DNA sequence: AAAAAAAAAAAAAAAAAAAAAAAAAAAA
């Protein structure tokens, strides 16, 4: 049984059970590539996160796994991104601004964070724009550094407690859609760190102001806090199934319109039941708000010039208990 | 668990099943706004429709739901509408005339009723005009009062049995399209009631005569009963896919032309298969008619001055069995 | 379940699949009218084309369909058409000359054949003129007799292999446009047959010479074979978007000009992308021709007296492989 | 106890134990139909495979079983198949070419072989195309002739040792899916034989070249040998759970994408655990390859014209030991 | 059953409507 030697960082330990057997996996970063390895219980407790190691691996029982480890020792993050870098789809690190993050409405697990990043145009000037980092739940939970996340409430806590704080993003895969839509993405070997600025630098916060968003066409995602009435009328048309919504911020009336479809792997009855549960939840939401049982934040895809289209990106509910209801 | 108290009408009880669990929803009208609440089985059987209630609600298990109820007790309907009211898009009640209702041709569920209402112009005179209340199937089924509807056959029965009868419309949202097109719409908290006139008043039926329609430009929807031949030739042109139809009423030859398109969420093969099923159905329709197996009613958008355009709005089939084939 | 009995020809069997179910349709000609019927798999294989049948039909499961069939047994074609017959828009049969057929340039499926027919004027003399039978692809594929067509290559093969041959046209609906434009059209129950003359009669081929065309105003469609250079310069003007083309036949320089518009159901980006793909295809066409990779036939609407207007009707490409590129 | 007499081939003897009792079954081919019979231990050892017999059967103890047997004595295989034969779903024999066979990725037992067969089109010419014979493990093990198979390693040995060899297929049920997908299937009474050509005929091997595959739409399954890096990034989207894979053949970079779903009889935790085991296996696969511990063959559903879709059909691992790891 | 499938932006709807010839544009 020949062995291998490898030096690399660790990212996140994980355990699981299959047919009355226990597997312990370690997500070691080797040569800037994520590779998972098997380990024992002492390996599970002993190893700490984000600290590099040296390992000997022996291919026993069909699998590579950790035989022995030795503690070892080992960051520069770009403050801007070039248009050509987004074109080239090159993995990168960044210093960005974490605005706010919501669970995409009517989606099981695909959360979405909003980041302000300094984009450098073809001319060469750097300005702060908006980007939308989608991510599944587990990748987000295992990607946050210096935090421990087990359920959606923990994720929402780590979001809200960190609102407006400055994030260091490690190995966020930038990508460029078919049209001129630019967005980050959170890869397995990627990580997020709260920089804990405490006004360490203030000369940069002037730059981090968003006038447009480069992930959508002429639209920006903004957060509103629902103050008063929340009317939500379903409207089934010949083609679409809209949710025409009108609500009251602290400043202005807002007229949004959620949309609906049947996903390809859905049935006529499952989709209809899910939609009617959504509708009853929205209907009860107004009475819940007026009596201060819950508070509601609506992150909507507004178009400041043309308010004819204001599709809600996602709704979230901060309850009196303290748990967060995704919705 | 703090509680709320609310007095309001009930509209329609409903039950559903999600992953081996039962949800019972009640569509309570609170402060002239539809709000749905959860309930138990005894709540489902005990409560009757259209009868108001007093309720105590307690926010348990993420949801508002009915804890206890107390029977309580509690209509003026406008006989006309103002042009400015259509402009303002104000919800309203009405006394209208139910001409006839058809399932929009080549549409899964968006039925359409035809109503005669007394419109008051800018001058101030009231005359009877035509309006087109579209609605999805379930809203129609839950909106009819003193009727029980479970399937399309029940809906068509409630329509045909009520032809030419006078309807009281509660909270029908009037609306005004981009151009001078005016139409009703059936909101969640809206209802329809057969007034059961029995010639209670006849001095008003003189007014309810339609010379034009305010939902289309210079066109009126009329019902014809197909007597003789029903020729239906498909004609695929450079731009359109017409269905040139010629048929025989009890009075006159009619030369209509159905149209076709691919809806945005459709494929080149699904649309083609749907169209060829439509074509084979129309082709068999003539032989079906001539042998008295079925009877056919064609509601067409005629223009009495200019018969160059007679797009069929919808076809319906009354079979020998008694069921209604939408088509 | 009462039944019907009917004797009629069959035209074309067809099969299709809808949500994991199979429909088999037979296009039976009953009383000189096309009617489609449903059938089973043995019905699909057993029945042969163009051979009449006797059928018993029973209205089961919402649909007329074939229960049993019995083999049965059963043409005079007019050699001329009267001006009044074109005026009256009367369906008719004909003996005509198939010149050539092209896919209308920049059109998804509306092919167009060119026929020489003997028109009888108001005076009473019969002379050979040109007519333009448009047709969608599937009607053409199902309309050719003694041929099997599945894709555009088969259609082009059936055209080119039959060039200059004499066609018997069954039930071609003649029609007369708003102005003095006369054209055939290919109805569902219509058919085309290669007569296979083999110089059966030659005294008639003297008549079949076209001096004008009755589907256009003073213009005739003619086929040219591109020999040398094919220059194609786009020219976007204040109103039109021309494609000024100059090419070299075996005899003469030709200066055509294709035109462009946005169809009503098109977008500013889709139309522009389609146009630039057309332009790159035309630009590469010259280099393709000069190296004998493909051969090109241009059917253009020439006006022999006035060459100031020579709009190309359609281009077609015979490749080295043998497949036909519509363009 | 009346008895029966029957003459038929034998296919595969089998033994099993139920509650401390032994059952011995013989898969006798009677009148080209598989029928299983019970027997005794001497029956188990005495009878040889593929050799016909005469048997007397007596219905004792609820079951037909072999009382006595007498040795007896008894093939023409079609070299082509007609399109109509695939349409008719008729069992058939064939002479085909065994390309390669893999265990369908993420499937417990449904292996899949790839065969080149001479299809005769509607025109009448015979050309070599690709077909995909799925089969469960035990049917494959009992279907191979002149081979003994007990575990997956034996099956993979019988595959790889027989790569590119010519197979005689007995009673392979051809079938035709809803769309134009044509595929073989391995029935109980079906068998496979290595013909052992040894260049017996070479004039036919020119025909056996695959340009397309008739079991998929415009795609062909091909085998690649992974030479260098094997990157496998999981990507959980709003709808799909892709495994975007990039690897290095001996010639070209390849960008495949495995897909994932929850089968209907699966749970949210079992599916997630299975997927994360798949992901850790793929992650370790690269390090395994680079150190020559294992070799990897990826059979992928490529589309040569459009590489935008390259779903891996199946991965297989040839280890240094000699055993084959299915994966 | 097995093939197919990059997502993730963008989206008021719902009236209206024979088509298919014709045409050089740009000055004034």
């Amino acid at each position: 049984l020949r062995t291998l030697n490898v030096k690399g960082q660790l990212l996140t330990k994980t355990t699981m059970s299959i047919n009355n057997e226990d597997y312990y996996l370690f997500k070691f970063l080797v040569n800037n590539k994520s590779i998972d390895y098997y380990g024992t219980q002492t390996q599970f407790f002993s190893l700490i996160n984000n600290k590099t190691y040296e390992l000997v691996l022996q291919y026993s029982r069909k699998k590579l796994l950790i035989k022995s480890y030795e503690q070892c020792e080992d960051m520069t993050v770009c403050k801007s991104v070039t248009f050509q870098e987004f074109c080239a789809n090159e993995i990168k690190s960044l210093l960005a601004k974490f605005l706010y993050g919501f669970k995409i409405y009517g989606s099981s697990n695909v959360y979405k964070l909003v980041f302000v990043i300094l984009l450098e145009d073809n001319n060469g000037t750097i300005n702060g724009v908006q980007v939308e980092m989608m991510s599944d739940f587990k990748r987000l939970s295992g990607a946050f550094k210096n935090h421990v996340i087990e359920n959606e409430n923990d994720l929402f806590d780590c979001m809200y407690k960190s609102e407006e704080k400055y994030f260091n993003l490690y190995r966020i895969k930038c990508n460029h859609n078919a049209n001129n839509y630019k967005s980050l993405s959170l890869s397995s070997n990627s990580q997020l760190e709260r920089l804990e600025t405490d006004d360490s630098m203030f000369e940069y916060e002037f730059q981090y102001d968003y006038t447009v968003n480069i992930s959508r066409s002429n639209k920006i995602i903004q957060k509103h806090r629902v103050t008063g009435n929340f009317t939500s009328e379903r409207n089934i048309y010949q083609n679409s199934d809209r949710f025409v919504i009108s609500y009251d911020t602290a400043n202005e009336k807002i007229k949004t319109s959620i949309y609906n479809r049947m996903e390809n792997a859905e049935s006529k009855t499952d989709y209809d039941t899910s939609i009617t549960l959504k509708d009853v939840t929205l209907s009860q939401l107004n009475s819940l708000i007026e009596s201060n049982l819950v508070q509601v934040d609506v992150y909507l895809v507004t178009d400041p010039n043309n308010v004819k289209n204001n599709v809600i990106a996602g709704i979230t509910k901060i309850e009196i208990d303290g748990t967060y209801e995704p919705l």
